[PDB]
C-alpha cells in the first residue's frame, strides 16, 4: 500500500495485529489483515458468535489506548460459504452485527487495493460473506485503487410499519422497525425538534440510545430467518425524503450504541428505509436513492430486485459509496502492559 | 508524504510520537516552532481529528533540539493545546526514543536531556533487554502562583484553590465535598465540573509564567483527594481535566509537579522524600524534589516525575488526495464541545 515493512528489535515479544486503517464516506472500518486466527464455528455467524462473547479481540483493537468509541474494526477470515471468496466479522463498538455497509466498503477496499484478492479494471467483482450473510460486490476500480464499491447487500424487509412507542419525555412517537442487514427502529428527526446538522451529534447520539432502549422493551425484533438476533441495535432519525434534480434523496443520523452517530449515511440503515419506502410503494426497483449522513456524505442506493423472508416482503439492495485508506499500522501488545484489554472511561466512551 | 508513529502510553496516558515523515517547523526557539504547529494546524488536525486520532489522543513530534544542552526536542499536541510541557508525553517520547535506536541505550541506566517547548528536561532511562522500562524525568521550574484563592463558581459557590505551574498551568481544588469520587465511572462528569471551574479560574485569577508571556492561561483543573500514606509511602489522588472534556489516565506529571510545588510550599515535604502520584485509573508516577530554584519573583522546585510505557503499535498514517477530509472532522458526540 506504499508502506514500509517497519522492524524494532525491542519490541520482539509484543504479539502483533496487522491492520488497515480505513474510512467509507467518513465512517471508520479498520480491516485486521494478519495477526489473527480465523475463531471456532462451521459457520460464519458461529464465528462472529465466538468474536462477541469471547471479547478478547474486540476489547484489544476497539478500547482505548488503541481504538476509540468512534472506530469500528472487521476481521477478515476464511469464507465458509462456498460461494465466496473471503469473509469478515464486523466489530462495533458495543455489537457485532449481521452486516454493516459502510464497514463492508471498507473491507471491499482494503482487500483490492493490498492485493488480497487482485483487482481487475475497469470493474472487479467478487464475493464476500458477512456473518448474516454473502454480498456481491462491484469495485470500480482504476490506477490499482478501488475507487468506489457497491454492495448488493443481505435482503432487506419492514418488520413493523408505524409502530406507537412510548418514551419518556417525548409522549407517543410513531416510528418503524426494520431490517437492513442489521435491526432499526426509525423515526422522523423533524418532530423531535432536530434538523440534523452536526452540531447536534451529541444530543442525537444520547436521543437516540433512549428510543432504541424503549424499542427494544416494547416492540423488540424479530428476523425469520435468524433466531438469534433478537434486538434493536440503531435509532435511525431522519428527515423526510425530497427529490433533488429528478434523484430522491434523504438525509438521517444513525445512533450507534453506546452513543455515537454514523458519520457515514449507513448503508444497513438506507437498506431499512428503503424496505419501508418500497412497502409503501414511494420507490420501485432500479430508482436511484441518495442517502446522506450528518456531515452530507452520500451513498448511491437502488432497490436490485424483490424477495421474500420467512413469509415478509423483502428486498435486495444495492448501497454504493467510497473508501479512503487511512494508514497501515501493526497493533501490539506488551506483556507487561497493564491493561492488555485496555479500559472505558465514561469522558470518551459514553456509558450505560 | 507517509508519517511514521510509534504508539505509546504512559501509565495509560496515550503519547504516540512520530518518528519519521515529518519535517522540523520553522523557527528559531522551539517555542517558536510549537506556535507555528499551534498556528498551522494542518498536522495537529491530521494526527489528533478522527478518522485517525481521537480525542484521547496526545502526538509529539520529535525535532532537533535548539536549545545546546539538548540532544532532541519534542512538540506536545494535546486535543486542544500546544503546551510548554506534559510529563506523561515526555515519558512515551523517552521511551520511543531509547526503543527504537534514536539515541542510543545504554544498560542499566541511560542518561539524556531533550527539549520541550518549555524548556530542557533531564532524563534518566532505566533499560534492560533492549528496553527502556521506567523513565526518570527531571522536569521543568514548578512553582505555585496563588495559594488559598477565592473561585466563585456557579453551582458550587466559593471554592478555595491554588493555582501553579509544573510545566504547565493548574487551578488546584479539593474535590472532597465536590460531590464525586475520583472514579472511571465518574469521568464524564468531573471532566464537566472540571472544564468549568477552568473557565472560572482563568476570568477570575488568570495565569502569568515570569519568563514567556505565551503561557498565559490556566490549562487544566486537577481536582485532589487528600494526601494520605500507602505502603509507608506519602500518596495523593488526582483527576486532571485536560479540554476539551477528558481525564488524564495518567497521574498527570505536570500536576504532580504542580502539587509538590504546593506542599513544599506548605512545609509537607521536603527534598528527596518520595511522594506517589495515583491517577483516575490507581496508575502511578512515583516523584520527588530534587532541589529548588527561584524563577522571576518566585520560589520554585525542580520535580523528579518517574513512570512507565508501553509500546501500543506502530503505525504509518497516510492521506488519499481525494479524501474529503484531509484535516478529519470533530463531532460532539465523540469530541466535546466548547
Ligand atoms: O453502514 C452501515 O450499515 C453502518 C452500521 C454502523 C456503521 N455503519
Ligand atoms: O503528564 C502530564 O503532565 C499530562 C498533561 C496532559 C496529559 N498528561
Amino acid at each position: 500500500l506504499g508502506t514500509e515493512n517497519l522492524y524494532f528489535q525491542s519490541m520482539r515479544t509484543n504479539k502483533v495485529i496487522h491492520v488497515i486503517g480505513v474510512h467509507a464516506e467518513g465512517e471508520v472500518g479498520d480491516v485486521i489483515v494478519g495477526g489473527v486466527s480465523p475463531p471456532p464455528g462451521d459457520t460464519l455467524w458461529e464465528q462472529s458468535r465466538f468474536i462477541a462473547s469471547d471479547e478478547t479481540l474486540r476489547n484489544f483493537v476497539l478500547n482505548e489506548p488503541r481504538g476509540g468509541v468512534f472506530r469500528h474494526v472487521n476481521l477478515l477470515v476464511p469464507p465458509k460459504d462456498p460461494r465466496a471468496q473471503m469473509g469478515f466479522i464486523i466489530m462495533e463498538p458495543a455489537d457485532t452485527p449481521p452486516m454493516s455497509g459502510s464497514n463492508s466498503i471498507c473491507v471491499s477496499t482494503a482487500i483490492l487495493d493490498s492485493g488480497i484478492i487482485s483487482m481487475q479494471e475497469p470493474l472487479t467483482h467478487m464475493v464476500l460473506e458477512a456473518p448474516g450473510g454473502v454480498i456481491e460486490v462491484t469495485a470500480e476500480c482504476a490506477n490499482g485503487k478501488a475507487e468506489r464499491i457497491n454492495v448488493l447487500n443481505v435482503a432487506s424487509f419492514v418488520t413493523r410499519l408505524a409502530a406507537a412507542l412510548e418514551v419518556e419525555g417525548l409522549g407517543t412517537l410513531t416510528v418503524d422497525t426494520a431490517y437492513g442487514g442489521d435491526s432499526f427502529v426509525i423515526v422522523d428527526a423533524i418532530g423531535l425538534g432536530f434538523s440534523l446538522k452536526p452540531d447536534e451529534a451529541r444530543e442525537l447520539a444520547e436521543l437516540g440510545m433512549k428510543i432504541t432502549a424503549a424499542a427494544n422493551e416494547q416492540l423488540g425484533f424479530v428476523h425469520p430467518c435468524n433466531a438469534d438476533w433478537n434486538h434493536i441495535s440503531f435509532c435511525q432519525m431522519t428527515t423526510p425524503i425530497t427529490r433533488e434534480n429528478g434523484i430522491l434523496t434523504g438525509k438521517s443520523a444513525v445512533a450507534i450504541r453506546p452513543g455515537k452517530i454514523d458519520r457515514s449515511p449507513t448503508g444497513t440503515g438506507c437498506s431499512a428505509r428503503l424496505a419501508v419506502m418500497h412497502a409503501r410503494g414511494e420507490i420501485g426497483i432500479g430508482e436511484t436513492y441518495i442517502g446522506r449522513s450528518i456531515i452530507d456524505s452520500e451513498f448511491k442506493c437502488h432497490i436490485d430486485s424483490l424477495t421474500e423472508i420467512g413469509g415478509l416482503s423483502a428486498i435486495r439492495p444495492v448501497i454504493s459509496g467510497r473508501a479512503w485508506i487511512t494508514g497501515v499500522s501493526q497493533l501490539m501488545l506488551d506483556p507487561t502492559d497493564p491493561w492488555p484489554s485496555g479500559y472505558q472511561l465514561s469522558d470518551t466512551w459514553p456509558a450505560i
